[PDB]
């Protein structure tokens, strides 16, 4: 008679917490969505095998328009689990689903999992120094999103790092690469000319966090724009003012150029 | 012949990931530290029982001063694990530990787990709206730090939420409760009078994140400052202007007063 929102983690089926696994295995029905992010190191089959249940995957429309018609009805008479990549509530609108659950008289519980939001720690950038985050969205038709550019500007003025979630078109199997994000940002700069993102801007790329060998690279846009960072998912980060120890990590672990040491 | 930084997660022994547990079980030596934070929903004994290996606890000095003499040497001929509450490398100084490993010729890998940085999502506050984070520290002697108050001011001014970690003295096991944090912030407000943190400020308190039964409470300082949020540690958040959906979540899930719909949105 309850609903569990359970995160599956960053890259593969084993990124689920022990808590999440033991609970999922005992749920009567298991639902999931894989449109909010990409778990590049696993498959629906491997996940089902792990928890030993058949998983009904839902589309964004199924969730946003019919969560209360598809999932909640079963939660009224059974224990139901709703799985999501990473942490279920981070950079999604799933939190709102708990309100729906309540209205339907269904108690809900959240089981966290490693999220890209904290995995940024592996870039060596102090996590407390990150400011407002944003998402680089694919332009659509004549509509060209640019608010994310202003976020970078605002954080940079404060010396804070900016985390940029990258766009995803799950149904089209399209996952935005850090390269595509950089290209878009350069075009926005050419339009706004705020000196926010140029060929000389230091950026950090984190690809496939959660995997054993994620790609962690740092350097100037002019040098990374055409670099191959491997398969998606990717996140792009625009550091603010660096502490010496952050720069040292970027240099020795992420291959950044020695010049970034002159933080002042 | 490798070092694994493995996160223990949020609250109890089941907050480690399947990957983290399986790797820890394959390591010849397993170390851990609980000075950055504690695992309040479990005990060292339960964690050791789960992993099935003796766990050697290291002090702040053992780590900061002698990581290369205690942990790294063993990675030359063995697989070693270094367990930390939350997600590895989140604590400010831990990333440098990877640099030490590399400089010492030791390959290292990071196995992630849930962190409070992402788990605060359960407050219903949009993660992208969080700005710079800070820690509320106790004043000592002739030193009265107030930077955390300025962080709140700068974030709120830009419509951003502020995640506030509360002072902790692991060894002594002395915690600053959310109540104590509010009292301190009010004192700072009286000093700077910037209109940043007052009796009318809306705040959110999160305790025992990770547990199946966390305490999530939202309301004005005047009403929550003397409320009992249960056992520490507590996390304090000062939201910036709210999206109506965030407000509705705080009301339905965190018991916030309906007044926030007309005052903080
Ligand atoms: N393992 C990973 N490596 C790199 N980027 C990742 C990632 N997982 C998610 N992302 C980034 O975040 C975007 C999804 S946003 C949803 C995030 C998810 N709830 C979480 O907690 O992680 C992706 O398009 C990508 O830009
Ligand atoms: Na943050």
């Amino acid at each position: 008679m309850v609903l569990y929102f359970i995160g599956l983690g960053l890259y593969d089926e084993r990124d689920i917490t022990v808590k999440g696994l033991e609970i999922a295995k005992k749920c009567d029905y298991v639902f999931a969505e894989f449109y909010t992010s990409l778990m590049a190191g696993t498959t629906l089959g491997r996940i089902q095998k792990l928890i030993g249940k058949e998983i009904r995957v839902l589309s964004r429309e199924d969730v946003e328009l019919n969560f209360e018609n598809i999932v909640l009805p079963l939660a009224k008479e059974n224990d139901v689990a709703f799985l999501t990549p990473g942490d279920p509530l981070v950079a999604t609108t799933h939190a709102e689903l708990r309100i729906r659950a309540k209205r339907a008289g269904v108690e809900s519980y959240v089981i966290h999992a490693p999220s890209i939001y904290s995995a940024v720690g592996i870039t060596g950038l102090h996590i407390y120094k990150f400011g407002k985050s944003a998402t680089v969205a694919y332009p659509e038709g004549n509509w060209f999103p640019t608010s994310y550019y202003d976020v970078i500007k605002e954080n940079a003025e404060r010396g804070l790092h900016t985390l940029l979630f990258l766009d995803i078109k799950a149904e089209k199997r399209m996952y935005m690469t850090a390269n595509e994000a950089m290209e878009l940002l350069l075009k926005v700069e050419d339009m706004k000319k705020g000196g926010v993102f140029t060929d000389d801007t230091l950026v950090v790329v984190l690809a496939r966090a959660g995997s054993l060998n994620p790609t962690i690279r740092a350097g100037y846009v002019k040098d990374l724009i055409r670099e191959d960072f491997g398969d998606p998912p990717h996140i792009l980060i625009v550091p603010g003012k660096l502490h010496i120890v952050e720069a040292e990590y970027l240099m020795e672990i992420a291959g950044a150029p020695r010049e970034i040491l002159r933080v002042n």
